[PDB]
């Protein structure tokens, strides 16, 4: 279905398919592979990888 998670700590893109997004930050994963799963920004709606540890859902 899509869940909606909120950046926790700011990512760098570091990898090849890691998404960045910076703390505040709000992303989607469009799909879950386990404790990793891949996401898009609503900003510049760039999708990529995250880590189940940098995001999660709301915060501030």
């Amino acid at each position: 279905q899509g869940d909606i998670v909120v950046a926790l700590y700011p990512y760098d893109g570091i990898h090849p398919d890691d998404l960045s997004f910076k703390k505040g930050e709000k992303m989607k994963v469009l799909e879950e592979h386990g404790e990793w799963w891949k996401a898009k920004s609503l900003l510049t709606k760039k999708e990529g990888f995250i880590p189940s540890n940098y995001v999660a859902k709301l915060n501030t």
